[PDB]
This record gives C-alpha cells, structure tokens and sequence, in this order.
C-alpha cells in the first residue's frame, strides 16, 4: 500500500476536473477557469498530475501556498 498509484492519482485526480470541468460548463462558470481546467485535464491525460501543480493542490496532495 502506501500512497495512491498513479493510476488511481491520475483518474481521482482526472474525475474530479471533469466534474469541476463539466459542472462548471454546465452553469456556464468562468470560461477561463474552464479552459484552464481543461489544459489540466488533457495535461493528466497525457502526462498525469504533477506533484507541484494547481491539481496536486485542489486534490490535497502537496500544499498550495503559505507564509
């Protein structure tokens, strides 16, 4: 066990984008927050979530920012 595997990470971390990406389309939320989700998304797709990106963050993997 231990730590997730980049397969769960990567489809945890994909699934809650495309809810936030789908919810956020749905009511018609900021395009660009949209498109941004987006290019994080197709990101995991391609290359997965990076330990030090805004995903990593909004997934609670690393710490996003402090004084």
């Amino acid at each position: 066990g231990s730590a997730l595997s980049p397969e769960e990470i990567k489809a945890k971390a994909l699934d809650l984008l495309n809810k936030k990406l789908h919810r956020a389309n749905k009511f018609g939320q900021d395009q660009a927050d949209i498109d941004s989700l987006q290019r994080q998304i197709n990101r995991v797709e391609k290359f997965g979530v990076d330990l030090n990106s805004k995903l990593a963050e909004e997934l609670g993997l690393v710490s996003r920012k402090n004084e």
